[PDB]
């Protein structure tokens, strides 16, 4: 949770959205 394992960057605001692919994978850690 909070992108603690999904990506190095922590995103506590990510759990405020239902989508994690466009939130954590894309927005939090663009690639």
């Amino acid at each position: 949770a909070d992108c603690t394992e999904y990506c190095s960057n922590s995103c506590p605001f990510c759990n405020g959205q239902p989508l994690y692919q466009l939130c954590c994978i894309n927005n939090c850690c663009p690639s």
